[PDB]
């Protein structure tokens, strides 16, 4: 089993949870992979029997009469259907396991508290857009933001899959323009040309929120236009320097992933959005500096007066954390959930002893755990890991276009 | 079986065809990744052939007379005497090889200019010294640093290797007290209890440059005072906090790393110290801000007059962006070479391009490549990167006690 250290303050613990990784990375003993961003009834059921028996054991009921009960069950229904079905307390179980296994998520503290929106008797694309609104308004909460997720109907033989086409519930819009700029997100410019492409009539701001695509089984994706009311936003200020507020800069409250795969005990649910709050440093470092994003650094530096013409000025961090500054500011004097780095960070590291405890290890993957800006000023940096899949799990899928 | 590689800035893919040459396995497997994790008789002749076919390629020279002649010496002299030397011009081939083949070097761009001292005719701790201090000279420069390394003899069957016990050339000691707590560099706390064991006079300050221990072959280490002349240091001040200098901070000029052993062509140099210049992150966020180093980033926040009762502030990265912005002003006022962040990682990714060109690929450690600080304001961010070990190489080693 890896040993693990944490060069902080010396100690050693031994991964054993990572022989229990089921599926594959993209790693060999000859490469390393790990910063590339993406990497049959029998198999069905040796991966349900295997979520059986985590199921059974959370419950304090491994090896009992109900246990053995459900594996008959489900290799039954199997044997019948080609599939099965998740009774509601496995769904939600399953969706928590999820969350806490998934390695790139530095929120994991809080993996035990979701409120799981069961969503499986969907019939149309039109009761999708109902059941995705009242996710929006509980996880939005008036800016106390509440961890959530919403789990359409499985996969299965025979039918379509329901597919959310949005990358987040809440995007801005991406406008490649006449002389080959991007006016807004230029992350969104394939969803943006999609939804005009559906009917959508285009804005020209930078922030303008996108309509939702979605596709029930077997048919075109469908535009439904969000209420705006149900879409929180936070004009951006920063505290000190009062020229930041004509930036005209905005982000949205609810970070709402929509276009990930929900796997428990091998079925798929292609649409189950998913949603936290914020980290600051997403917003603040890539949404707004990245290059390829509203890449504002420049622009920042400049107003700050900082000298842009030599790099050991180190105006581009200087500009960056006021940036952070303004979004921490922002959503705090707004009323919204929002976390910074250093808050975040500390929380895993309490999530991974937690979990030693609890499980023998913890999958994570340090580079995504560590965040953007300062990254050895938290406690992460330091922290070895170990990085692994497990099941149930959320898995990238193609996009459905 | 060729890793597809993106950069996520532009959009440009290459393919790493040069990892499918990877000698040493890592320790990675398809069940879990390592990657963050800091520390993981004649098939000599093997080794060699490959090197000597190396050497004889970058001259345009594979399958000529002088080539099949030196396989033929290489193989004389291993059979005759179990081992091989090698030729002046293949050390210093092999010790730029072994430096552009370092995953974890930010600064390869600069790997075709090395500076190769050719020390194997040494003997005794006394020898090495001069070595050690002909070195130090030519490499500070009275500030204008020039990369170089100094070839003590292989490693040889039977016999005691040389070794240097100091983990670089230039180190701060670090003393415990009467509660357990270190005055100046924890990370020097064992070398210094070696140092003052060996009749070292300690001093009482936070910078007091260690003694070397060198160790001739099958002997006990022996103390040497480098002359204080020939330690260039840096006094930190700050370009506008003018109580910044009050603080006494100070760091040295050359970065020689003194405990990694060089492997060429089958052939082990234990004792190898290569130096270029400081990154400025090197100095400014970890030597000074880890918390399991000089920690002086609360002390620096305190007379910045910064919130510290919250994280939110990001007191944390204003601090030390301001001294690394110290640490950048005081080498560019002593006139020592020194290169910021920025500078670095833009300069790495044109030594991506040309290694793309050259080789095919190029072993890199993204968690290594990537600053400590605004790791995505940098390029080599959203750069995609292969880890892998190829040979020649600098290995760690363990400490000679
Ligand atoms: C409660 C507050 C939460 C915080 C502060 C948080 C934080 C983060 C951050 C910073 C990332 C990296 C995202 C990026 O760089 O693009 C991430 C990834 C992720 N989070 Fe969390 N998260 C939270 C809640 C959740 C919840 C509720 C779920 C699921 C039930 C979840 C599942 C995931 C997954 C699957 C990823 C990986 C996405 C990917 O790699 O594409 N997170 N999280
Ligand atoms: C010339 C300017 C140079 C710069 C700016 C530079 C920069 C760096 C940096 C920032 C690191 C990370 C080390 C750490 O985080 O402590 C590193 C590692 C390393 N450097 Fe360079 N370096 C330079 C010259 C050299 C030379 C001349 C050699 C060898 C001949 C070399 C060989 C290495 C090796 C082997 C490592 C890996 C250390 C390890 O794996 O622990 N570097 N370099
Ligand atoms: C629930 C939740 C909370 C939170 N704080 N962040 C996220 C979150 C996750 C991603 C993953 N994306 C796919 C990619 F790899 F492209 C990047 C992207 C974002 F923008 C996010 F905000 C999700
Ligand atoms: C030639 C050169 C230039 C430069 N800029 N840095 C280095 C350099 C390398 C290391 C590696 N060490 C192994 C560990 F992980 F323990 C840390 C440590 C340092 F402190 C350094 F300064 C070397
Ligand atoms: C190429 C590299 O893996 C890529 O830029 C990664 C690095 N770390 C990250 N970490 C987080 N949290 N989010 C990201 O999108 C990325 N991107
Ligand atoms: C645990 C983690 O691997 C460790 O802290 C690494 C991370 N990246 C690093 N990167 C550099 N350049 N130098 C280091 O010492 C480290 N330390
Ligand atoms: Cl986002
Ligand atoms: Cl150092
Ligand atoms: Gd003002
Ligand atoms: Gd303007
Ligand atoms: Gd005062
Ligand atoms: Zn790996």
């Amino acid at each position: 089993f890896p040993r693990v250290k944490n060069w902080e303050v010396g100690s050693i613990t031994y991964d054993t949870l990572s022989a229990q990784a089921q599926q594959d990375g993209p790693c060999t003993p000859r490469r390393c992979l790990g910063s590339l961003v993406f990497p049959a009834p029998e198999q069905l059921l040796s991966q349900a029997r295997d979520f059986i028996n985590q199921y059974y054991s959370s419950i304090k009921r491994s090896g009992s009469q109900a246990h053995e009960q459900r594996l008959q069950e489900v290799e039954a229904e199997v044997a019948a259907t080609g599939t099965y079905q998740l009774r509601e307390s496995e769904l939600v179980f399953g969706a928590k396991q999820a969350w806490r296994n998934a390695p790139r998520c530095v929120g994991r503290i809080q993996w035990g508290k979701l409120q799981v929106f069961d969503a499986r008797d969907c019939r149309s694309a039109q009761e999708m857009f109902t059941y995705i609104c009242n996710h929006i308004k509980y996880a939005t909460n008036r800016g106390n933001l509440r961890s959530a997720i919403t789990v359409f109907p499985q996969r299965c033989p025979g039918r379509g899959d329901f597919r959310i086409w949005n990358s987040q519930l809440v995007r801005y819009a991406g406008y490649r323009q006449q002389d080959g700029s991007v006016r807004g997100d230029p992350a969104n410019v394939e969803i943006t040309e999609l939804c005009i492409q559906h009917g959508w009539t285009p804005g020209n701001g930078r922030f303008d929120v996108l309509p939702l695509l979605l596709q029930a089984p077997d048919e075109p994706p469908e535009l439904f236009l969000l209420p705006p009311e149900l879409v929180l936003e936070v004009p951006l200020e920063h505290p000190t320097l009062e020229w930041f507020a004509a930036l005209g800069l905005r982000w949205y409250a609810l970070p709402a992933v929509s276009n990930m795969l929900l796997e428990i005990g091998g079925l798929e649910f292609p649409a189950a959005p998913f949603s936290g709050w914020y980290m600051s440093t997403e917003i603040g470092t890539r949404n707004l500096c990245d290059p390829h994003r509203y890449n504002i650094l420049e622009d920042v530096a400049v107003c700050m007066d900082l000298d842009t013409r030599t790099t050991s000025s180190l105006w581009k961090d200087k500009a960056a954390v006021e940036i952070n500054v303004a979004v921490l500011h922002s959503y705090q004097l707004a009323k919204v959930t929002i976390v910074d780095h250093h808050a975040a960070t500390a929380s895993f590291m309490k999530h991974l002893e937690n979990e030693q405890k609890a499980r023998g290890g913890c999958p994570a993957d340090w580079a995504w755990i560590v965040p953007p800006i300062s990254g050895s000023l938290t406690p992460v940096f330091h922290q070895e890991m170990v990085n692994y899949f497990l099941s149930p799990a959320f898995r990238y899928q193609p996009d459905p276009w």
